[PDB]
């Protein structure tokens, strides 16, 4: 269990360990060393998703680590509150950077492997706080230097924070 | 909450009650007496937006009420998956049709109390069944009498549930 402390509230996610084991042990290891502190959400569309996770405030891109595989071949779809990796045009291009399906989004899911068939890897799932993703998706969004869709007001990830069990089952 | 009911899918939508009052009161009248039961999607243009809540199987008009005042001043804008009122020319023309934005439409936004400038008036959102509506807007369309972008095989909204208690 993981869980970010935003200045808009409280985001608490539920990991998919069995269906997304590359993926999630890479993504609970920079929550650990704290990669994510003080990180903001960069890109964010309403009606879309909201992404973050590789920007510090004032849009400087950190040094991340070695990419991993794409698994995004294990059934998961990309619903309203599932967690991606984000990646670039290569399948395994996949580093630190991530984003939250606001809605439905079929059309990002795994229908082949090449380049609109591979889809996006979803590993997570918010289980308390979508109401925290609802208002962060909402604000304000503009142009910021060779980036698009940056919001005015920064919504920076203070802290994460992962524990062990849980009662989401 | 209202949650449509289609030979195509179900979609869950939230309305913005503080936001546009007026609209939503209108909208939720014919959610919660059925006239929105029996009706489809009569106007379908993929990349721009789906349009319904006004015609039955066959392309007949229902009988509507009175207009409703328009509310685009509410600072909403037409992002996609927002639902918004269909009007007529005059701003103040909107009885029962609206659509929901497939793609960002900010040329729909309120930008002024003028011809061009009143905008089109959003009231809610979807929250569930986006795949429902990036199916529907891929279907094919035609002419249909005095009517364009018509859908050949009807996408029929078969019922509609309205959701007033809690809600997640």
């Amino acid at each position: 269990m993981v869980t970010f402390h935003t200045n808009h509230g409280d985001i608490v996610i539920k990991t998919f360990d069995d269906k997304a084991p590359e993926t999630v042990k890479n993504x609970l290891d920079y929550c650990r060393e704290g990669f994510y502190n003080n990180t903001i959400f960069h890109r964010v569309i309403n009606g879309f998703m909201i992404q973050g996770g590789g920007f510090e405030p004032g849009m400087k891109q950190k040094a991340t680590k070695e990419p991993i595989k794409n698994e995004a071949n294990n059934g998961l779809k990309n619903t309203r509150g599932t967690l991606a990796m984000a990646r670039t045009q290569a399948p395994h291009s996949a580093t630190a950077q991530x984003f939250i399906n606001v809605v439905d989004n079929d059309f990002l899911n795994f229908s082949g492997e090449s380049l609109q068939g591979w889809g996006y890897c979803v590993f997570a799932e918010v289980v308390d706080g979508m109401d925290v993703v609802d208002k962060i998706k909402g604000v304000a969004t503009g142009r910021s230097g060779m980036h698009q869709d940056v919001p005015k007001e920064d919504v920076i990830i203070e802290s994460v924070t992962v524990s062990e069990h849980h009662h989401h089952h």
